[PDB]
């Protein structure tokens, strides 16, 4: 949509897109994560996290390492640019971020930090 994307995380851990293109015109960008299916947060929770492609592994490891209670995102982790909370089936959440935080020509990956989910739930964000 205009400066927004509606992305989904389903019970067979996949995202409904794998490519997000944020236009330079947008001053803010909004992602609305929604979760269809019936499998609950502790078994198939999802979240939308944004970092540079280089930082990704690290955010994922230190988030995995931090636990359900901390929604698998290490607290005040400087590498995560924007993130939603972890949601189970039937939940929704959105995050708007400053597009001026995205550097032109850098590689940004979006992903889900919940254990084992990044292997299929992750894609690219490109700021044109
Ligand atoms: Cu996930």
């Amino acid at each position: 949509a205009e400066c927004s994307v509606d992305i989904q995380g389903n019970d067979q851990m996949q995202f409904n897109t794998n490519a997000i293109t944020v236009d330079k015109s947008c001053k803010q960008f909004t992602v609305n994560l929604s979760h269809p299916g019936n499998l609950p947060k502790n078994v198939m929770g999802h979240n939308w996290v944004l970092s540079t492609a280089a930082d990704m592994q690290g955010v994922v490891t230190d988030g995995m390492a931090s636990g359900l209670d901390k929604d698998y995102l290490k607290p005040d982790d400087s590498r995560v640019i924007a993130h939603t909370k972890l949601i189970g089936s039937g939940e929704k959440d959105s995050v708007t971020f400053d597009v001026s935080k995205l550097k032109e020509g850098e590689q940004y990956m979006f992903f889900c930090t919940f254990p084992g989910h990044s292997a299929l739930e992750k894609g690219t964000l490109t700021l044109k």
